[PDB]
């Protein structure tokens, strides 16, 4: 298996664009990307590097397809496991749950052992509140396709070199 195992969901595709473009900066012998539309929950267990990718559905809800999959995370441990979050939402549309898909999959996440790894700056940003927020910071990286397109590269290509830093590879 791959060093890196990005677990992603998308309804409108943009979550899964921003997910092609992270493992482009990443290599792709480095990061393999699964779907979580079609993939099981076992499929964790190849990978002591995680990154999971998940929009926020109407409203403040977890992307239909991480949804059904969130149930089942309690089957698998994420000991010894580091993890970053990367998310799409509309920040204007969405002012008072800006990015809680993350948040909640992290909440999760870290219950059963996994490590956080990759916190961003809200800095940029115009919302009232988010489930993501950890400290004054974003849980992982937060993009906005709909209203802040024109960013999104760059802030990919800044998460992934410090990404990169805190995984260790
Ligand atoms: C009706 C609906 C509800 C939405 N609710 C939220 C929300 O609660 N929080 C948020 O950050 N974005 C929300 N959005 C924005 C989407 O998360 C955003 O368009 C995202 O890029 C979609 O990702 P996807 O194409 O991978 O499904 C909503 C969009 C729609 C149309
Ligand atoms: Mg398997
Ligand atoms: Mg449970």
């Amino acid at each position: 298996s791959a060093a890196i195992g990005l677990f992603y969901g998308t309804q409108t595709g943009k979550t899964e664009s921003v997910a092609e473009i992270i493992r482009d900066e990443f290599g792709n012998d480095v990061v393999t990307l699964h779907d979580v539309s079609q993939a099981e929950v076992t499929d964790l267990n190849d990978y002591q590097y995680l990154i999971i990718g998940c929009p926020t559905w109407n409203i403040g809800e977890l992307q239909s397809d991480w949804e059904g999959l969130y149930s089942e995370l309690d089957d698998v441990d994420f000991n010894g496991k580091l993890v970053a979050y990367f998310g799409t939402g509309d920040q204007i549309g969405y002012a008072d749950n800006f990015q809680d898909a993350i948040g909640i999959l992290e909440e999760k996440i870290s219950q059963r052992g996994g490590k956080t790894v990759g916190y961003w700056s809200t800095d940029g940003y115009d919302f009232n509140d988010s489930k993501a927020l950890r400290n004054g910071k974003f849980v992982g990286l937060a993009l906005d396709e709909d209203n802040q397109s024109d960013l999104t590269d760059d802030r990919i290509k800044s998460w992934v070199a410090q990404l990169k830093s805190e995984f260790g590879l």
